[PDB]
């Protein structure tokens, strides 16, 4: 039994984690195979930050201007190349601790686990989910650009996130390890904000079955609604639309719990209109969306 | 900035980890040099769980009784021998990822990385806290039992906890690595229940001086209070009584906020008396006393 938000082991990821340096900047980078991945902006001076050129910027620099450390031993830079906003810095030694791996772009609502490093070298790990505003909630200091999100599946880490910046409202915007953004955002300090987020009503309703399965019934109610009746309330409560597609997602969950889709919304709706009345859901006192249908059955059964 | 429930990076744990096998019993060992550590209850059938004589049991059983598994490689049992409610499995080949590592037994407040296993593979990491009560609010499904505790202190792992059981209110209790349990408990099949629990206070201090820290400042207010009557009020609400040790260990946040720590217990009474009006700290409803003054240092300035 209990209900809690957990990471994936981070060994496999430890193992990558490098630290990359260029001028005075120093950040981390991901050491795969003979490729160490890291955020382009790692070239940038204090100059460039707000319009940078960065082909302009990459010509100049030759391989030995890069130092990567990984652990105590120095990397050798033999070549490097820009793919959208990451680097892809060629080195001599391929990483002995290379996991099986994939790149993956990730949706709105997945969930990943983060190993936020400093200086090449892991601090901790923590769940997050990536947000209907292509933001992560994430938790990170100056130093821990190029630190990553990952999923495990067996022996194979799904790399989905590498950090770039943090915006204004104290929320995070990064890349795939392909170096496209996630969202509108850019790698320049120009004015850039985060659009307003909403809940990921998917995932509140594979959390509540959670509840259920774990023995909680409090919340659910005799009525059922239509999808649209649904969602035009859910709507005035900053909750994503809920598709045909979540729908179907829920299935195994309705299946198992014996609550049909719709009736678990009717419950979401009474909960949205009452509150929680000083009781708790699985130990939260708000309604809980960074736990997707995959994530629950997964915690759940095993 | 961001503040996230953070675990230790694993890595140095999942290299530990191995499946120990008993007759039709399967849990989770930690193999450190040549033993191997899980708690002796996997020696018992479902009708020894009842009343088991563990010395008894344990004479009728041999070497060759227990399979060790790491990974793919199958250990040779050479020895073994119980330290209270431990197991300790001599085995053939000394583990060639044993970390540098140390046996430590943590005290109520404290908090610690949980690596939840199955079949001797790493599944899972959150973090925890020992609850006054001495339980965990845990995550663990059956096969779960041997799944291990632990803190990271510069490369060195202090390994704290061993799981061991589940309670009628799905909480969980365990022992330390030298076998003994974390509060009034016993590896029996008996009637056992986690006892009434209290709020740890200088985790909430720690974790309103985060939240401080991260630019939430609506809860400050102009008033001071001193321990004693802080006190009547904790005890009034059950809390933890505030000694002058949490005061003391609350003074570097006390000055890197500029917020006197009785000048935040004052902020705490009120919230305790008043309630939250609505608003949330931290992304939270309720106040979190998970977080050690060490956590919120290493995670928002560390
Ligand atoms: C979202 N997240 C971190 C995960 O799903 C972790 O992965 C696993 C793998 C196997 C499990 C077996 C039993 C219980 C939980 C498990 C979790
Ligand atoms: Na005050």
């Amino acid at each position: 039994s209990g209900f809690r938000k957990m990471a994936f082991p981070s060994g496999k990821v430890e193992g990558c984690m490098v630290q990359v340096t260029c001028g005075t900047t120093t950040l981390n980078g991901l050491w795969l195979d003979d490729v160490v991945y890291c955020p382009r902006h790692v070239i940038c001076t204090s100059e460039d930050m707000l319009n940078p050129n960065y082909e302009d910027l990459l010509i100049r620099k030759s391989n030995h201007n890069f130092l990567v450390q990984a652990g105590n031993v120095q990397l050798r830079v033999i070549g490097h190349s820009m793919q959208n906003c990451v680097l892809k810095l060629k080195v001599d030694t391929a990483n002995p601790k290379t996991p099986k791996y994939k790149f993956v772009r990730i949706q709105p609502g997945q969930t990943f686990s983060v190993l936020a490093c400093y200086n090449g070298s892991p601090s901790g790990v923590y769940q997050c989910a990536m947000r209907p505003n292509f933001t992560i909630k994430g938790s990170f200091l100056n130093g821990s650009c190029g630190s990553v999100g990952f999923n495990i599946d067996y022996d194979c880490v799904s790399f989905c996130y590498m950090h770039h910046m943090e915006l204004p409202t104290g929320v995070h915007a990064g890349t795939d390890l392909e170096g496209n953004f996630y969202g509108p955002f850019v790698d320049r300090q120009t004015a850039q904000a985060a659009g307003t987020d909403t809940t990921i009503t998917v995932n509140v309703l594979a959390w509540l079955y959670a509840a259920v399965i774990n023995g909680d019934r409090w919340f659910l109610n005799r009525f059922t609604t239509t999808l649209n009746d649904f969602n035009l309330v859910a709507m005035k409560y900053n909750y994503e639309p809920l598709t045909q597609d979540h729908v179907d997602i829920l299935g195994p969950l309705s299946a198992q719990t014996g609550i049909a889709v719709l009736d678990m919304c009717a419950s979401l709706k009474e909960l949205l209109q009452n509150g929680m009345n000083g009781r708790t859901i699985l130990g939260s006192a708000l309604l809980e969306d960074e736990f997707t249908p995959f994530d629950v059955v997964r915690q759940c059964s095993g």
